[PDB]
């Protein structure tokens, strides 16, 4: 009956590839392959921690083309990240305490040209 | 596991009223807009300001249907001015299996809060 | 199965009566009578919107003595509110959509010397 | 209705490590402290900085038990420095009826992160 909020998964230190300098559009668009590795769903709430500038903000994920390696921060969120910035993108899920106690988040690590693992 | 998913949003509406001496804290929204985005009276919402980048949270109430109003008359007026473009969103939870096919309710706007 | 986050209740425009100038203690302590009127529980998460200075922060409620009319912002939260500031204190609850569609929040309105109603 | 309630907290621990060139985003916490406050590995937490008033959110991981460590080595280092006093909290949900008698797990500290 008591329900925990747990890290579901994250993209650890991916690089922002696009940020609408016009603040058009919405959401953070993410290569479907990266969503798959982190267990993140289209339209799922996400938290973004910008390691480069310290900004922390929340939005939702949408899928970019598989293999594009895109991390695109659009809309209002382009006020909080720029091309080249290193970010951690996380989703959180809820579950009962017993499940939470053995829960393992899905983590994808990145380097270079948004190369996963 | 239970996911948090985008229920719906108003994509790029303008703030229409923002006098910080109205006393409230809610964002009052044309009921036609609430209907399109599936947002409820008294539902938590997030507001993302496209003009100034400020991001904040409050709850929704109805403004007259047809009025096209987006009002942060009240406390939320520290975060938006009239003419500012914003995105207003709400989020819901549901089991993972349902979340995988979930479709948010999105309303798009042009000009003077005209729904497309 | 789809679950909404709804305003449970709020204290509308109460005045802060104490704010640890030392940043000691924790939480926001609230006259039990006010908690009762707003449907807010001891240890419940609350959002505070400071109408005087525009600051928005989240913490948890604890009960102050019934009839004390206390609104005390302690700990880190005294960095965000001062004695005399006008605040709105809200709690949010989750429930299914059908229940959300006819839900009525508990609202307590204040004036003067934290006089309710 | 489902309430959000304070599950537990570490009341006035000091940040012990905060080098922003460690690359992470989590807050690493002595397992003895996690045990006392009921906070889990990978659980969302809120951190409230008593020294500078900054408030932020991340998740918990274990540091060695006995180490007395509170580490924001990583991204959260923009929000706290070593020697800063913080409160670390987690929140859980449960039905209203259970929430009415819920008791959070609170650990109090003195001096050099010594649990009382």
């Amino acid at each position: 009956s008591m329900i925990r909020t747990m890290l579901q998964g994250k993209l650890h230190r991916v690089k922002v590839t696009h940020a609408d300098l016009h603040y058009e559009g919405s959401a953070c668009a993410i290569d479907q392959d990266f969503l798959d590795a982190a267990g993140i769903l289209e339209n799922e709430a996400i938290d973004i921690w910008n390691v480069t500038n310290g900004k922390r903000f929340s939005t939702y994920a949408i899928a970019a083309e598989r293999g594009s390696r895109i991390i695109s921060v659009n809309g209002a969120a382009a006020h909080c990240a720029s091309v080249g910035d290193i970010v951690i993108i996380a989703s959180f899920v809820t579950m009962p305490d017993e499940e939470a106690r053995t829960w393992r988040p899905n983590v994808a690590y990145f380097e270079g040209d948004n190369e996963m693992k």
